């Protein structure tokens, strides 16, 4: 029953599902991924429809409080909750239908995950969409902010693929998007993150499962000085030779730079073609994994002990602290920085552990950066870089020092190394590896830059009252 929440009472009047805060059904959906930020949403709905969403809008607008979808909750921010308490939670994971047409077309609901998505596109069709690599992710906060993973290079991003959708908008209204109708909003939901509807489901165009992908690592050993120098390397090769069809990133730690990827062809094809800029990059490495496998093959490769196939029984939970940027190419001083930094300044407690990702991202072959700035609301197809910073506390159930009082300052120090050797304009970060620590007027500035004024003008024509906003959000703001 409804006891002590009024917005249950309207819930249950619109027959519409929820949870009750005594509830084991609230533990799960109303306990962040990370515990760091863990929320109290003010409710919890469970819609099973479009007009599931709308009747559950239309109870938080009643209520007048802010509402926040929640996909997959795998935002670093736990945005889902709307990154703070009090906000209505519409918990979408029992909405996660997924259904190709004869066009190849994928109809998937706005709570489904890309493990449970990739099956399914394999099942019906031999079919395969531009994703990242964690299973557990939600569609909807991927596509919204970008969707990257080792596709990325070849496909572009997860919402370079989006054609269409159907959504619930801040006064319960639902409507359809493409790139004909309502195309502002449609442009908008395509990398302006949270906050411009609430999408009940999503429509995709698709490509065949290629027949086969190589999955590569590199493994370096290589000292202060030759990180520099491969840095280098691969920093030119990135952005004038590197081939449409192959992906990289650098798994970056304490003691370890390795390369990894998948190569959207054969073996024998990608070693010669890692053979040249391995040598460019000053040798000290050699290929660690070499392997071909079909679609299926390279899904199971990045699950990291995570569960393939997830639906609405998810229940893991990390203590983290994370960090983005992207940048253009860069210089020796940046360069040098970021290695010194992790040479000198990254020692941690034993039970803290951190990581980071290169990604390569932008370059001249590279099918995200065949998009300009202005075709979606992604800002970042200029940026030859992408990384993302983990600074994780593995026994935080017994220790989270420094967290939650400090900590931050290391990987704050790590971006900047290299974000202090950027314009203003050109720094960056990407929404779907939020930062915590930044204002709403900082994190607007570097989730959307050049796209941000369009983005709160958008925002202010289809959320003027902020409904569905969170503390980092594009805010509603007319030109
Ligand atoms: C935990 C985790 C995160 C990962 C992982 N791997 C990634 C990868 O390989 N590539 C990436 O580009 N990102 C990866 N991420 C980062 C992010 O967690 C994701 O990219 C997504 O942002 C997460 O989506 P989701 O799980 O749906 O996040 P929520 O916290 O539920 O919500 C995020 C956000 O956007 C809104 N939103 C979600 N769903 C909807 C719908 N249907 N309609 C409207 N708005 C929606 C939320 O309101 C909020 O603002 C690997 C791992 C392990
Ligand atoms: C994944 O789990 C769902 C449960 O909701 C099930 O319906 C589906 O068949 C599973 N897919 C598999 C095992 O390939
Ligand atoms: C990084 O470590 C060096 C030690 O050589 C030190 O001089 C520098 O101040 C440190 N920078 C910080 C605290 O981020
Ligand atoms: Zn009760
Ligand atoms: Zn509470
Ligand atoms: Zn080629
Ligand atoms: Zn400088």
């Amino acid at each position: 029953e409804a006891e002590f929440n009024s917005i249950n009472a309207c819930l249950a009047a619109a027959d519409v599902e929820f949870h009750e805060e005594d509830s084991e059904g609230w533990d799960m959906d109303g306990t962040a991924f990370n515990l760091r930020v863990d929320y109290d949403p003010a409710a919890i709905a469970i819609p099973r429809s479009t007009e599931d969403i709308a009747a559950a809008v239309q109870c938080g607008l009643d209520a007048g409080v802010q509402i926040s979808a929640k996909g997959g909750g795998h935002s670093y921010g736990s945005y889902g909750f709307g990154g703070e308490d009090g906000h209505l939670m519409l918990e979408l994971d029992r909405m996660y239908r997924v259904s190709v047409d004869d066009n190849n077309v994928a109809t998937i609901q706005g709570g489904a995950r890309l493990g449970y998505t990739a099956l399914e596109l394999l099942d019906q069709g031999n079919r395969a969409l531009s994703h990242g690599t964690c299973p557990a992710v939600g569609v909807g906060g991927h596509v919204l902010g970008g969707g990257y993973g080792f596709a990325t290079h070849t496909h572009g991003l997860t919402l370079d693929w989006l054609i269409g959708a159907t959504v619930v908008l801040a006064d319960a209204s639902i409507v359809h998007v493409s790139e004909t109708e309502n195309a502002d909003l449609f442009w908008a939901l395509r990398g302006g993150g949270g906050g411009f509807a609430i999408v009940s489901e999503f429509e995709f165009n698709t490509f065949e499962a290629p027949e086969i992908i190589t999955t590569y690592q590199v493994t370096t050993t290589w000292n202060r000085k030759q990180h520099v120098a491969g840095l280098k390397a691969l920093q030119d090769w990135a952005q004038n030779t590197m081939p449409r069809e192959l992906s990289m990133r650098l798994e970056i730690n304490a003691n370890a730079l390795n390369w990894e990827g998948n190569f959207f062809g054969n073996a024998k094809d990608l070693k010669k073609i890692l053979q040249p800029i391995m040598k460019k990059a000053g040798g000290k490495s050699t290929i660690s994994k070499l392997v071909e496998t079909d679609w299926y093959g390279q899904i199971n490769t990045y699950l990291y002990g995570a569960d393939l196939n997830i639906t609405y029984n998810y229940d893991v939970h990390e203590y983290f602290y994370a960090n983005s940027l992207t940048a253009p190419r860069l210089s020796d001083e940046a360069i040098q920085a970021f290695v010194d930094y992790k040479f000198d300044n990254s020692s941690v407690r034993p039970g803290r552990g951190w990581w980071i990702q290169w990604d390569f991202h932008g370059g001249k072959n590279s099918a995200l950066a065949a998009v300009s700035n202005d075709e979606t609301a992604y800002a970042h197809r200029d940026q030859l870089w992408l990384w993302q910073f983990y600074d994780s506390i593995y026994d935080y159930e017994n220790n989270t020092s420094p967290y939650p009082e400090s900590g931050f300052e290391f990987m704050q120090g790590f971006v900047a190394t290299i974000e202090d050797t950027l314009p203003e304009d050109r720094k960056g970060k990407y929404f779907n590896y939020a930062d915590t620590t930044l204002t709403k007027e900082e994190a607007q500035k570097l989730y959307w830059r050049g796209n941000l004024e369009k983005l709160q003008a958008i925002k202010a024509k289809y959320d003027p009252e902020d409904v569905f906003g969170n503390v980092v959000s594009v805010e509603p703001i007319a030109y």
